[PDB]
């Protein structure tokens, strides 16, 4: 009752599909090796987000609401085009960087201690320069005013857009570490679900923040619009402390063991 | 011909990705297991029913449609927000709880015999807790008047309501059983095929009953607005009525042994 | 390097999840499994049919877009529920019945000698009595008259509707045909695949025919609403069309062994 | 430990789910073979385009909207079309032909060397009369004036509509090289990311182009409609110079070794 592979297909098996931080242990440290992970970040975030900026370009043509009311069409297509976006970016660079594509994703793998301080900057700038440059990108590509800068909107104070961004974060960053993080039959498939963990967390935002949950994705369509609202606070610390949170509810499954029974 | 698998990725093969009542044998009535328990479903039933509120409450910003009509948009979007919302929820918390995230759905596990009572009566409870809180947050984050409570609408009767919700919770529930209960290849893969059966659920009832489906979901917002409707009971007896009608059935494919030709 | 899997996670490696007609060899013939296979595509069809039919009341209810123009949100919405619900009952009934909740599905399977003729028409009836079931349900528990029968419409003629139908019909077909009844690493997958396949052949076919696919799904309605337009022939004759255009190219595959290289 | 395959279970294993590229090698210069590869390649872009252009000719029968603005639900429609349209025949041929149903993704494979050039020539033909065939089939099916033909809109240049074009193919190709011609636990799944890769660049693409992205869709419209836009050389060389930078990238991870921490 053994299972047979053919050798030609003993690829499809021996090499696991994981995230490339599952293997970052020792050798990592190589300028190839930082090159490589911040290849990934680049590519993955720079198509990612671009690919999601001029989705968001053309939704945001639509005619408008009346009265500040919502527009689920457009919503959803702004949506799927993050969620989408990164699904595809996360399947791309899984094997190459881990596609984070976002710091604060970064930052709740640094304090899982899944990625090193010194790589998760390094992840992290790359990410930023990306974002600029999806921005720039896009910009150029699509006539008329940006449409893909964060804003409020709906009635939404800061505070309240605050505390969105950081739960939609969260729900992010907690699907990273469950999916992705833990080691499991369902790591290769983290990047679905981080795609529609993303997608939830854009139909809670959109229309009271804009959806940042990224400052990478939040900071390059400001600086292409050479316009930083005076909220743009929201942006940083919204997902710094989502990161906060799913680390922390993660570091307490990880201390109770909560996959086993009888540890 | 045998497969070839480097020591350093065993744990995606040797570590199941399976509910975690599959697990809970000898051992699982110490107040450890039972925390993690209530653990996972607090988180899994908060960020799922938050995110799903917040989207409802977007979502029914829309200018309102003439005539009673339906608005397909809006209710597709609240659909998403429900079941990629349990999608991603189930996902996370598979291995912690299980990822009932649903009374109805513990229900149907109880019966089944997957969960035992007091577990499951822990865990209802908990679900509850964790769908006021959810209102509760969703309320604070958001302007204006709550808009994800259920009511009846689209000229349904009480009696129509409680047969779609019946049904539409039988859909949820038998799924839960044949993918997640039942062990098989695709176990693994049941937080998807559970939250496009909440997507197809939500689909049949939002317009007629607001889609309870969950009495954790009906609940909260109840709690929240500080009010019950006279039909409330609608959003407990139809979702009771569909988790014994997934069981009937399931025990009827049970004691036919219908996964083998020839017993 | 030999994979590692402990005893009580052996089920989801050695329990296959496959389509139940692989496994209909000797035995099947008993009463018993006659009935299970029965049951399978009851409560598939059932479960199916049902929903998408009350989804499809439901985006009938959006208000008329003039000049016969088409409305995307309302066919996207008709779609899902068609397409997911699909999707789920065939991953409820697969180690069932296979989830074929199709005549048309079953005939490509006869032709194919997945199913033998008498299993086969067993199944036919039984999705037949299903969607009659459906039909009747849903306009019980719907207000107003019955909205998910099929017409033409968006000025097609017969002609073209009947070659929409076999085209879409034939998709389908090929799908199950080349994902579930070929054994390989994705057969376990197709539920996933057919689903998708009848979403897009809904996105093809609602506007010009109500999109039929499925003579159990054309019958139903046209029952509950006491009235087959003459044209009602398009629905049996398309689907049959495409089953065998399904089966033709299947047939032609498997004759040059299209699988390997050097047979 | 060991897992325990059932001998009629076998085939799930043993078959590996994988593009058939992957294993052409010696023997596959035959006559037969080269017909394999060509009579997937026709089914899966026929199959594909036809279904698309169809969805794509209902969605442009939606109500005009004003002052040149983007109607989010028709552009998710048209994407659906595309996208999950491509998903399914690329699951359908996937062992057949590798389902590349696209001029530009087989000139990446020939780049990469996953494909010899002639045999890709002999796919790309057959892919563009397949695409002949679609239009002219669609065109057939449909009443009035074809709707599916590409064009520039949205207020894009030439220029604009170049860069989107090869950045959106882009996107596609180095999907289908990191997930289908790398070989690793997800290649299986490569359709699935594929398609929602054409998903993403439709919603990028359509409103300021059409979404080109495949020479094979744009020229088949352009003859059924017999007429070639002055521009119609940006879906030639868009989706080239797409092709290009995707090899370029996949080329550079590929001299790094990049999945090797410590090669
Ligand atoms: C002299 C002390 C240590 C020698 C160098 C050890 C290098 C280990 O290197 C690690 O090997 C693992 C496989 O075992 C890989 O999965 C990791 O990617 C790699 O970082
Ligand atoms: C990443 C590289 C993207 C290059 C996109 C350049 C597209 C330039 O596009 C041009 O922009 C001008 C305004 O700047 C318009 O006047 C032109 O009509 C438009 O073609
Ligand atoms: C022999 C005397 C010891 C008495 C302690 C009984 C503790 C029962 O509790 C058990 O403890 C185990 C750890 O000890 C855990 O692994 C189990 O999950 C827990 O149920
Ligand atoms: C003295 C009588 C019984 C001793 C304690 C038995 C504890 C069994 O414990 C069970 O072990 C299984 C693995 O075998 C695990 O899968 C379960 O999670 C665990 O509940
Ligand atoms: C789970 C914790 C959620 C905290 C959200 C608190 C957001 C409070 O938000 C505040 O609500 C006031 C009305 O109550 C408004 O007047 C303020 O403008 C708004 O900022
Ligand atoms: C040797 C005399 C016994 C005659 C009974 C013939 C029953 C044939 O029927 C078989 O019965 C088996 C159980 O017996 C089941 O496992 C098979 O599914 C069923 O087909
Ligand atoms: C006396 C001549 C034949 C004896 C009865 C053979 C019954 C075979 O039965 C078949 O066994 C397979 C496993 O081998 C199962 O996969 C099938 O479901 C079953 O139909
Ligand atoms: C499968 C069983 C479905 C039972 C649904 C029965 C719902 C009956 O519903 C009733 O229908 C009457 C018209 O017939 C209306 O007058 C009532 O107001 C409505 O409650
Ligand atoms: C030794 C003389 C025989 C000459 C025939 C050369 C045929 C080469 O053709 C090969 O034929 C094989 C079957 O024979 C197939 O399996 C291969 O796919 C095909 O390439
Ligand atoms: C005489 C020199 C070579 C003899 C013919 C070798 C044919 C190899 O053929 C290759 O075999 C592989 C399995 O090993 C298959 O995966 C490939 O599909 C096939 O092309
Ligand atoms: C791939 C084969 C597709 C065959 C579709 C043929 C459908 C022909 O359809 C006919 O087209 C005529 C205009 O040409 C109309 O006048 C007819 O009313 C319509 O039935
Ligand atoms: C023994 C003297 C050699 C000194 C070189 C130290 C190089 C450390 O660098 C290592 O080089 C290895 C290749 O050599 C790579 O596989 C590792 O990824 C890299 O970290
Ligand atoms: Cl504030
Ligand atoms: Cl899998
Ligand atoms: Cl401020
Ligand atoms: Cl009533
Ligand atoms: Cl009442
Ligand atoms: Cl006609
Ligand atoms: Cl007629
Ligand atoms: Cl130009
Ligand atoms: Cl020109």
């Amino acid at each position: 009752g053994q299972a047979e592979i053919k050798p030609e297909d003993a690829p499809y098996i021996t090499n696991a599909y994981k995230p490339a931080y599952a293997r970052w242990g020792f050798g990592s440290d190589s300028v190839r090796n930082h090159f490589i992970a911040m290849s990934g970040e680049f590519v993955g975030t720079f198509l990612f987000l671009w690919s999601a900026f001029v989705i968001a370009q053309i939704a945001n043509q639509a005619p408008e609401t009346p009265d500040g009311g919502s527009n689920p069409a457009q919503l959803i297509m702004i949506s799927f085009g993050f969620g989408f976006g990164v699904m595809v970016g996360v399947f791309i660079t899984y094997r190459v960087s881990g596609g984070n594509l976002n710091p604060a994703v970064t930052l709740a793998l640094v304090l899982a201690r899944a990625i090193p301080p010194f790589r998760g900057i390094l992840m992290a700038f790359t990410q930023i320069v990306a974002g600029m440059a999806a921005a720039g990108a896009a910009s150029a590509m699509t006539p008329g005013e940006i449409a893909f800068a964060n804003a409020l909107g709906g009635g939404a104070s800061r505070t309240r857009g605050l505390f969105l961004e950081a739960f939609g974060t969260a729900i992010l960053c907690l699907t990273v570490l469950m999916l992705a993080v833990e080691k499991h039959r369902a790591t290769w498939f983290a990047p679905f679900v981080i795609g529609i963990a993303l997608l939830i967390a854009h139909l809670i935002c959109i229309y009271y923040t804009g959806a940042g949950l990224n400052p990478a994705r939040s900071f390059g369509p400001a600086v292409a619009a050479r316009s930083f609202p005076n909220y743009h606070w929201i942006y940083w610390l919204g997902p710094i402390l989502g990161a906060f949170l799913a680390y922390s509810i993660w570091q307490m499954w990880k201390w109770l063991n909560y996959q086993t029974t009888n540890p």
